């Protein structure tokens, strides 16, 4: 069926948990033994999310490589990202050296560092100019060069230096400030801002690496924001538009990282974003 009517039939009929079901039903599973040995437990937020082996992304060291993060490549849309969980207090030095690694210009935030009144991930960039940070671990140098607050998001431009090399490079953060602590937002309008945002920026182009992408678990959220870029963009893409399968295009995404969508009302919401943002593309 096509995506606005199927939308409106689902919530006449109240069926978005069985959609939901049905999704995790059908998902792939994968072995993620190299997320469960125990010399990782403590690279790991939460015991039921971790990376498949066959898609995990790898650090360049010969001690531990493992890093809780998965590369999702979308072979049509011709896009792929790095989705991972926030940074734990002894993996923020991990996070950067992936960042170096595979040549990422952008980091995508969607979860503020407290929610619910916990910490929902590390404090991993300097909130200062004149208060540099220092991985040691790693060897990397993360400098903040400047910050624009608007009123959903906050960019950010930072310097990362491999202090073995002396390399700089220029890093974008895209910090969404406003998904409530509770539920998903009433209205798509500054996600897809936010969206538009990240993409005018050349974050998202083949020119660099994967954008590193993050939530909390890395899989609700995240999920929703690479799940709506690659709709869009295969809506762009194909002779006819109305051809696009969400339920399919999760499906995929799922081979590569377990849970994306964790809630019936992200799947919604998903739906509620695409549909509208197909709008404003155009034509109009
Ligand atoms: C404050 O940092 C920024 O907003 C910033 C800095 C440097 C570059 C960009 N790129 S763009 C595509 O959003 O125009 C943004």
């Amino acid at each position: 069926m096509e995506m606005e009517k199927e939308f409106e039939q689902i919530d006449k009929s109240g069926s978005w948990a069985a959609i939901y079901q049905d999704i995790r039903h059908e998902a792939s599973d994968f072995p993620s033994r190299v997320a469960k040995l125990p010399k990782n437990k403590n690279r790991n937020r939460y015991r039921d999310v971790s990376p498949f082996d066959h898609s995990r992304i790898k650090l360049h060291q010969e001690d531990n490589d493992y890093i809780n993060a998965s590369l999702i490549k979308m072979e049509e849309a011709q896009r792929s990202y790095i989705l991972t969980q926030g940074p734990l207090p002894n993996t923020v030095g991990h996070f950067w050296e992936m960042v170096w690694e595979q040549k990422s210009r952008g980091v995508v935030m969607l979860n503020r560092v407290m929610e619910k009144g916990s910490l929902k991930c590390a404090q991993y960039w300097p909130q200062k100019e004149e208060k540099e940070m220092i991985f040691e671990d790693t060897n990397l140098k993360l400098t903040l060069i400047s910050e624009d607050i608007k009123s959903y998001y906050t960019v950010r431009q930072l310097e990362l230096e491999n202090l073995t090399t002396q390399e700089t490079r220029e890093i974008l953060h895209f910090h969404y400030t406003t998904w409530p602590d509770f539920g998903v937002p009433e209205s798509p309008a500054s996600f897809l801002n936010f969206l538009f945002k990240v993409r005018e920026s050349g974050s998202l182009s083949p020119e660099h690496g994967p954008v590193v992408v993050h939530c909390s678990a890395g899989i609700g959220r995240s999920g929703t924001f690479c799940l709506a870029d690659t709709c869009l963009l295969l809506m762009d893409k194909r002779k006819d538009p109305s051809s696009v399968d969400i339920k399919k295009v999760l499906l995929e995404m799922r081979k590569f990282r377990m849970g994306l969508i964790q809630t019936a009302d992200q799947l919604r919401f998903s739906y509620l974003a695409v549909i509208e943002g197909a709008k404003f593309i155009m034509g109009d």
